[PDB]
């Protein structure tokens, strides 16, 4: 094997031994100890991996930087190539880079886990253009994804390389003078020539071929020889489809491989070619080139607009997408429709044939031969009387799969509207790209009119059919898509031909960016506070510029101890069965097993869970797919994960019960009926002039915390002892769920949680299913373990959000006024309870919303399922209760056909009012934010203005709605509402402050340290705190419910104040001396200078059972008002402008609380638009990864961006005026649901009847697929019964 | 502990102040986050004075059970510290001493 | 004096805001604490000494 | 201490101690160490930062 040698920041390396399955990201954290990139996905979807790669190109004689997965590059693909990661540019030990600088600074970091790679994508950017446009600057992000911000401040922040909560003037200029130069000992090694070089695994052979001759006899001596050269399907293949190739060929380097000819039919392209490469060529020939020539060009350029993102873009090949000929290739169709052409090669033989439905004979499939090989590509000149179009349509615009996609060419007799040649070619309508051949065969000779548009709709409806199991359902959607792409490429095609009606002239334009618009409005801090006190300003999170260096330390970045072994899950496949047996003797057999690891392991307890419900390991039966039964130790986590993968387990299956209907009828729920009821309902519906009834369901949500569940465990040997590194916002259920399981007193367990890479909920509790486990490992086998959880492990497995079902009943009067309301709500809780009541409580704790309801029943239950345990997601049950009520608020309002917000205001709550939980509403500022939100955003006058756009256009239409929303705050639990604080001051003056809440990227620390400094009357830069762990502060409640800042900020000021009693006698006796002084005399005179500290929040505890008693301190409100665009043709639609006024009470930090409400609001627009689990029907979970789980993405928020914190509102309730912000603003994200809802009303009655006060059903989330059906038009009716009662 | 045996015989005082077994007492480290400012173990006084600090701190701990004791006179250590946990009253303390 | 554990300390260094954790035979963890501060020139707060 | 287990990317520290009770040091010589198998480096008095 010949050595691979590369270089990283700078630094050479020499990998004697390099075995071609190892990725950059694994050797960059586990062999070069750089834990700056991150694994999140590895599946090249999220960006946390990013890295910029610089290698000198022989062909352009020139040196090329681009960015790239760290998690599907292989390291055998980078010999002679120089790495760059995070802690190349940059370090708070050294000096921030200008892009980590702003990024920090702008408040573009929350969590930190994501910003290490999209400074990357940043930075690439940057070093291919100084002084890139705004338009560039979005487009570097459509592979990266963050889950904290709603991105608004990253790329605002960022925009400045093309009060306030940031000052641009006080940024460092880049200087691209001073930028690290390419390893000069590489650009040496260019004067080499190139030698073939063998590389040998443990299960893989690989071969990179210097010249085309080498690899011409490889595949003829090795004609199952995988070839690779970006890797970005091979690479997913070997990880997630069990596939395992023992010998590959890299071709990358080979020059026909890379050529790029222009010739008079077209511009050739060497297969090895990157697809960044053919956009930039083709972008280029589009701009020198006659429009009548580039329409083929065109079409690739569509595609490759919304062909996943930059870092797969600059490393994918053409080749590379052409062979593997997946039925969603998006480049397939449209080289399939232009017939561009191939050249096939192999030793002694040379082809050229043009690609037609031929060359996809089925499955996987191309018309190669086992020797053949991909040399070029000809992407063809459109000619006279020549047009083409490609269309894509998906879950979400970037970076997603195809669900329909296609290439459509047409070529007319000179001069003609006579169509001498026409192709249709899709790609997700079959096993393979297929060509509508018979319906277009149909049109040949015939002329482009409304007969040839019918002709072919119907042609396609027939042809293209889709049986009722067809894979990735969606049927209806897909047909629908399948013609009104065709329409689409009818209009266009008579536009080019050009007279066209102007409310179809839309329909032709292909999508157009708006330029961004963000505006924040806060309130200034008193004139006379003092600039030590930060209470009150926009102070960047504390880490910030440490997560920016990929400095900040999460859970699996802590260095791994010699003998530490790794941890893999072995998971239930079946839904709910009976264990037979468990066979490990194949498992035994991978190299580096240690031991299998199951139920009768466990030397204390096998029962856990909140309620004690739940199994550690699963025992005799497995009541969910992604059930715990084991789990394998081993000296590596591939080792563990393959002989995980190779333990055999034997099943009986049982009846399963899976959805919230299968939980009904057969009665399988957990617990009794929960509900709250007021007034009189039977006299509240006998007062009603009108009465709706209907049914609603809201999805879940996978919490898709960019850093998943982790946990490391120190077993000590001694009394039982063990220490815990944990990603976990509860710490103390981790503590005593360990300890139950080994069966020893909590007191021997120290957990520690530094932070998390998000939380969201998600890590309440279901953390300790991992923790769990490695603790047992940790004990069995008396080494350190550890485990993080792969993505697709993390979905199926911790549960996400609750599925919500609602029967509702509402009676109204026709002014609009509410009289009645039943709700019954019904939750998918899964295979345990977990937090299932507590989050129902809090659902029917806001049926109400804002609005006053005089009589009113609200019911919730709790599906028991065989799934995995649904738990805690921000907003812990409101949102769904809050998204009923909203739906029919406005049902109420289109029946009455009266103004929605009228409406609404109307039913409003006044100060004073009680809730249907009769406590009294004090210091109700939903008015306020209602009144000033309908003035900023200007509402009234863009109505109409919407109403106008809807007139003037037939296949797209805007909304516009406002919401407003109430949030109680406050553990449902009374017990939970309480804290603890630990402060220690030392001899030097420095202070160490410790609490029970943990940092999840929500900026508690730092709140508490301007707390802290405020209370102490010192500066923030005196003050530090570094962790949150069992051993400091015990029987922490979990960081939990938005009141991290109010309980904790409470217990830390308590603390503060006892210091100060204590140091009162030393400042006295010297007025004149400094903090120092006094602290030193403190010591010296034996007062002590440590200190706890607690709150407890006053009167709290509501009961179901008298429907009295305070279930919150006080609420948090805010509203928030979107307006949209929908094509309704495809189902895709542009958030234009959200405005958002949020009362916060007197902010602490208006950065990171502005921070919370755009990142809350994104979460939401994801969770009612965008984000969609699919199960099968026997409850097995088909997305399990970014690839098919689609959260917003930066060109998802709203284009004009525009939130307000309420001014003159202190909040008597909380510390220093505040007021919780965490999961408040989250249900806000319904205003873009319902502006979506308005518009397709506008669709409706533009295409379906004529019934204005129609209310048909839309549940969430309203995806493409939802909107598109619900326009109802002449295509989606197009994709009989004997007798009918009269 | 540098084999004098000070753990044990500060569990042997919280034992004897909470009026428990020493068997729900334990004694893992010491470190700097815990306890700042700490003078070195010498002067052969450490039992005397950490001893009383340990004391203090029991005291306070009795002090915040008492009312739950009263309630319940025949329950158990284990169900006034749960009833205490779930009344939100601190079950965490310091204590100090200077001779 | 001849303890039969001669001295030892281990020490980790984070990489974050100059802490540092470290694990020692001392009588003294109060003076290690500074004492590593002040060669390192950090507040004592970023120092933990166990 | 010793017992606790190392981390894999732990290294070792080895004291250079004076063999003169009172002397001027003119010049150190690290060439030598530089060549044993797993040197590092050799830390003195201008590496401390504080
Ligand atoms: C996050 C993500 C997003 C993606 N988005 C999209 C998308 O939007 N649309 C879409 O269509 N695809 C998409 N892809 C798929 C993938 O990136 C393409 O199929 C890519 O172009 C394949 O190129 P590669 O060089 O990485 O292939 P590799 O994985 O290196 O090779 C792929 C296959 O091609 C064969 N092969 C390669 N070169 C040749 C040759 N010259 N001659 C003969 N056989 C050859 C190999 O043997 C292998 O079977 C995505 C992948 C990821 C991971
Ligand atoms: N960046 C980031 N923000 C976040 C979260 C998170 O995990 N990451 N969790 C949310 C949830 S579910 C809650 S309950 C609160 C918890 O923290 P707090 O009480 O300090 O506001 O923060 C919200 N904001
Ligand atoms: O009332 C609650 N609200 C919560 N939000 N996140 C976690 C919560 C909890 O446990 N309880
Ligand atoms: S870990 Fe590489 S793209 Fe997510
Ligand atoms: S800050 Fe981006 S995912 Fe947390
Ligand atoms: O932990 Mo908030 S849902
Ligand atoms: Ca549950």
């Amino acid at each position: 094997a010949d050595e691979l040698v590369f270089f990283v920041n700078g630094k050479k390396v020499v990998e004697k031994n390099a075995d071609p399955e190892t990725t950059l990201l694994a050797y960059l954290r586990r062999k070069l100890g750089l834990r700056g990139t991150k694994l999140g996905c590895g599946e090249g979807g999220c960006g946390a991996c990013t890295v910029m790669l610089s290698k000198y190109d022989r062909l352009q004689d020139k040196i090329i930087h681009f960015s790239a997965n760290a998690c599907l590059a292989p390291i055998c693909t980078l010999h002679h190539v120089a790495v760059t990661t995070v802690e190349g540019i940059g370090s708070t030990k050294t000096r921030l880079h200008p892009v980590q600088e702003r990024i920090a600074k702008s408040h573009g970091s929350q969590c930190g886990f994501c910003t290490p790679g999209i400074v990357m994508s940043m930075y690439t950017l940057l070093r291919n253009q100084p002084e890139p446009t705004v338009e560039e600057i979005e487009d570097a992000f459509q592979g990266n994804l963050c889950r904290c911000t709603g991105y608004r401040p990253i790329l605002q922040g960022f925009r400045t390389f093309a009060p306030s909560l940031f000052n641009p003037e006080e940024f460092m200029p880049l200087d691209p003078t001073q930028e690290p130069i390419f390893p000069p000992e590489l650009l040496r090694l260019k004067d080499v020539p190139p030698k073939q070089l063998r590389f040998e695994g443990e299960r893989v052979t690989w071969i990179q071929a210097s010249t085309l001759k080498e690899l011409l006899d490889l595949k003829a001596q090795h004609p199952e020889a995988k070839l690779v050269v970006g890797n970005t399907e091979i690479g997913i293949e070997m990880k997630f489809k069990n596939q395992l190739f023992p010998m590959i060929i890299c071709p990358a380097w080979i020059p026909e491989l890379n050529a790029v000819e222009h010739g008079p039919e077209g511009i050739s392209f060497g297969a090895a070619c990157a697809l960044s490469s053919v956009e930039k060529t083709l972008l280029e020939a589009v701009a020198k080139l006659p429009t009548q020539k580039t329409e083929v060009f065109r079409g690739v350029l569509e595609q490759l607009r919304w062909f996943a993102g930059k870092q797969v873009k600059s490393v994918a090949s053409l080749g590379g997408n052409i062979i593997t000929a997946s039925p969603i290739s998006d480049l397939n169709p449209v080289f399939m429709a232009s017939g561009t052409k191939l050249t096939i090669v192999s030793r002694g033989t040379r082809r050229t044939v043009p690609m037609d439905h031929t060359f996809f004979p089925s499955y996987r499939k191309t018309l190669l031969g086992p020797e053949e090989i991909l040399l070029s590509i000809e992407i063809p000149y459109s000619r006279e009387d020549e047009f083409f179009s490609a269309f894509k349509q998906a879950s979400r615009r970037e970076d997603d799969i195809a669900k329909v996609t296609c290439g459509m060419r047409v070529l007319f007799q000179p001069g003609s509207m006579q169509v001498k040649e026409l192709a249709l070619c899709y790609g997700g309508m079959a096993d393979r790209t297929i060509s509508a051949l018979k319906t277009t065969q149909k049109q040949l000779s015939k002329f482009w009119n409304e007969k040839l548009l019918q002709d072919v709709c119907a042609g396609l409806a027939e042809e293209l059919s889709l049986s009722p199991d067809a894979p990735g359902g969606m049927i209806e959607f897909r047909r629908t898509l399948t013609l009104s792409f065709f329409f689409k490429f009818y209009l266009t095609v008579l536009k080019k031909l050009g007279k066209l009606d102007p409310t179809y002239t839309s329909a032709t334009l292909l999508f157009q960016k708006h330029p961004p618009a963000n505006i924040q409005l806060f309130q200034e801090v008193p004139n006379g506070q003092s600039k030590e006190d930060t209470v009150g300003r926009p102070l960047p999170h504390l880490a910030a510029a440490m997560q920016a260096s990929g400095e900040a330390v999460y859970c699996d970045d802590i260095p791994r101890y010699e003998n530490e072994l790794f941890l893999r899950l072995v998971t239930s496949t079946r839904a709910h069965a009976k264990i037979k047996s468990i066979d490990v003797s194949e498992a035994q057999k991978v190299p580096g097993f240690v031991c299998f690891l199951s139920a009768d392991d466990i030397p204390g307890s096998n029962e856990t869970g909140l309620f004690n419900d739940e199994t550690v390991f699963a025992k005799d039966t497995v009541t969910c797919v992604g059930h715990i039964i084991g789990a394998v130790v081993a000296d590596t986590p591939e080792h563990a994960e393959r002989a995980a993968h190779v333990v055999k387990v034997t099943y009986e299956d049982l009846p399963a019960i899976i959805t919230i209907e299968d939980a009904i009828k057969n009665n399988s729920f957990y617990g009794s009926e929960l509900k709250i009821e007021k007034g009189d309902l039977k006299k509240g519906f006998s007062e009603a002039d009108n009465v709706v009834s209907g049914e609603l369901y809201i999805g879940g949500q996978d919490h898709f915390y960019l850093e998943t569940h982790c946990t490391i465990a120190i077993p000590k040997g001694e009394e039982g002892e063990m220490e815990l590194f944990v990603s976990t916002q509860n710490a103390m259920k981790t503590q005593s769920f360990v300890a139950k399981m080994l069966g020893v007193p909590v007191n021997r367990i120290l957990v520690r949680v530094k932070r998390m890479g998000g939380g969201f909920g998600g890590k309440e509790t279901r953390s300790t299913l991992v923790s769990v486990a490695v603790a047992l490992a940790a004990y069995k086998t008396g080494h350190p373990v550890r485990c993080m959880l792969d993505r697709n492990e993390d979905m199926l497995i911790t549960g996400g959000r609750h599925p919500f079902l609602a029967r509702y009943k509402v009676g109204f009067m026709k002014t609009g006024t509410i009289v009645a309301l039943e709700v019954d709500h019904y939750s998918n809780a899964g295979n345990s309870r977990d937090l299932s009541h507590s989050i129902m409580e809090r659902a029917l704790f806001h049926m109400d919303n804002c609005y006053k309801i005089p009589n009113i029943r609200g019911t919730g239950r709790l599906c028991k399922t065989n799934l995995s345990s649904n738990t805690a997601f921000r907003g812990f049950g409101g949102p769904q209760a809050l998204f009923i009520a909203e739906n029919w608020m406005s049902e109420v309002a289109v029946t009455c056909g009266l103004p929605a917000e009228e409406v609404r205001w109307k039913n409003m709550y006044k100060e004073g009012d009680l809730t249907h939980f009769n406590q009294r509403l004090e210091g109700f500022s939903v008015p306020r934010c209602w009144d000033e939100c309908l003035k900023s955003s200007q509402y009234y006058a863009r109505k109409s203005e919407v109403d106008k756009f809807n007139k003037e256009n037939c296949w797209k239409k805007r909304g516009l709605c406002i919401i407003p929303t109430k949030f109680g705050i406050s553990f449902t639990v009374p017990f939970l509402n309480q804290a603890g604080a630990l402060i220690h001051v030392y001899t030097d003056g420095s202070v160490l402050v410790s609490h029970g809440g943990t940092e999840m990227g929500q900026g508690l620390h730092t709140k508490m340290v301007q707390v802290a400094s405020k209370a102490l009357k010192i500066p923030i830069s005196k003050i530090y705190i570094s962790e949150t762990s069992t051993n400091t502060v015990p029987n922490s409640s979990p960081t939990a419910a938005s009141v991290s800042t109010d309980i904790y900020g409470q217990a830390v000021y308590e603390a503060c104040q006892t210091i100060l009693k204590r140091l009162e006698p030393f400042k006295k006796k010297n007025p004149d001396g400094s903090w120092e002084d006094w602290v030193m005399a403190a010591y010296q005179d034996r007062v002590s200078l440590s200190t706890t500290g607690f709150y407890r929040t006053p009167n709290l505890g509501y009961s179901f059972e008298t429907n009295s008693g305070n279930a919150f301190h006080y609420f948090t409100y805010g509203v928030a008002c979107s307006e949209v665009e929908i094509d309704c043709l495809t189902g895709d639609h542009k958030n234009l402008r959200t405005d958002i006024v949020m009362d916060v009470g007197s902010s602490l930090n208006p950065a990171i609380d502005i921070g919370q409400v755009e990142g809350a609001f994104v979460q939401g627009l994801g969770l009612f638009t965008l984000e969609e689990l699919h199960y099968s029907p026997e409850g097995s979970l088909h997305t399990r990864g970014p690839s098919t789980y689609k959260i917003p993405a930066f060109g998802s928020i709203p284009t004009e961006f525009r939130v307000s914190l309420l001014r003159d509102c202190p909040n008597k309730k909380a510390i220093y005026a505040s007021k919780a912000v965490g999961e408040p603003p989250l249900f806000l994200g319904a205003s873009v649901f319902f502006a979506i809802k308005d518009a397709i009303r506008a669709a409706r009655a533009q295409h379906t009847n004529n019934n204005t006060k129609e209310l048909f059903r839309l549940d969430s989330p309203a995806t493409p697929e939802k909107i598109r059906n619900a326009c109802v038009d002449k295509f989606t009716t197009l994709c009989k019964p004997w007798s009918l009662r009269v």
